[PDB]
């Protein structure tokens, strides 16, 4: 029976495409959470109010340490309110900006956590479209949380479960190098690069990391690893917390 007056609103955690995210405490049970406020005008505009109900339904029923929890939601005439797990350390994206690249241990760890979340998702017949750093939040103890321009993160085949592994390979590269592997001056250039799987490695990328990324960034989906092969990859196990 949720309503706005059920919450004490605190400082804005960030602005999104369709509204603001606020720190908020539930007066009743005194839960801490992130109150995400979406404007229906702006959702109807972008034509996203459809996909929103869907995405909300699915995300309600995921329970996993590395997937951001959606506790509830509600609305009024003008806006939709999403009651979200509060992630106190911000986005992986902004952490990539603060730091410039991630070290191997940090990178291996995120990928591990990412692969578990996706393994869990696959076990529920749920598939992501793209996992970008902006879509990843960090928990109180630095744990990764999937929250869910865009070109950069799309597989050649979108331009099957196997999409989520191209995603891992894009992220793994971005984490280590500081830029996405297919980054180019225009849309058309980026389209070609992704389409032909054209990436190169800077010298500091070690042999193990190159091997994993290369296995993940395979143009043809059937040749991409199983999530389990990622988890057990020698470079992963060598560097993951
Ligand atoms: N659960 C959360 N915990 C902490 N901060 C959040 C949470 N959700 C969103 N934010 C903050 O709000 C910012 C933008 O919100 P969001 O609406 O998710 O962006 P978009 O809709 O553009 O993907 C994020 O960069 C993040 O800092
Ligand atoms: N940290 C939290 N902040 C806000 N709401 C929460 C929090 N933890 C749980 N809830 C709320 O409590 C309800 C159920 O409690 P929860 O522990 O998430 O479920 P369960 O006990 O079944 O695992 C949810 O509908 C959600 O709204
Ligand atoms: N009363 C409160 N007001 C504002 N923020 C709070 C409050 N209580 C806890 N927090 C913050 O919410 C986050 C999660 O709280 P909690 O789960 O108790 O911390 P942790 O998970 O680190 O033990 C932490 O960043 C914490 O500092």
């Amino acid at each position: 029976q949720w309503a706005l007056e059920d919450f004490e609103i605190g400082r804005p955690l960030g602005k999104g495409k369709f509204g603001n995210v606020y720190l908020a405490r539930e007066k009743q049970r005194k839960f801490i959470l992130a109150l995400k406020v979406l404007f229906k005008a702006q959702l109807e505009k972008a034509g996203v109010e459809h996909q929103l109900r869907r995405e909300v339904e699915i995300q309600s029923h995921l329970r996993h340490p590395n997937i951001l929890r959606l506790y509830g939601y509600f609305h009024d005439a003008t806006r939709v309110y999403l009651i979200l797990e509060y992630a106190p350390l911000g986005t992986v994206y902004r952490e990539l900006q603060k730091l410039s690249k991630f070290d191997e241990q940090r990178t291996a760890t995120y990928i591990t956590e990412l692969a578990n979340a996706l393994s869990y998702c696959h076990s529920k017949r749920v598939i992501h479209r793209d996992i970008k750093p902006e879509n990843l939040l960090l928990g109180s103890a630095g744990e990764l949380k999937i929250a869910d321009g865009t070109l950069d993160y799309l597989p050649p085949e979108m331009i099957d479960e196997k999409v989520d592994l191209w995603s891992l390979g894009v992220l793994c590269y971005e984490f280590l190098v500081g830029k996405p592997p297919f980054e180019a001056n225009t849309y058309q250039e980026t389209y070609k690069r992704i389409s032909r799987v054209e990436f190169t490695f800077p010298d500091f990328v070690t042999e193990g990391a190159r091997d994993l990324i290369s296995r993940l960034l395979k143009h043809n989906p059937s040749q991409r690893p199983m999530l389990r092969e990622v988890l057990e990859h020698p470079w992963i196990t060598a560097n993951s917390s």
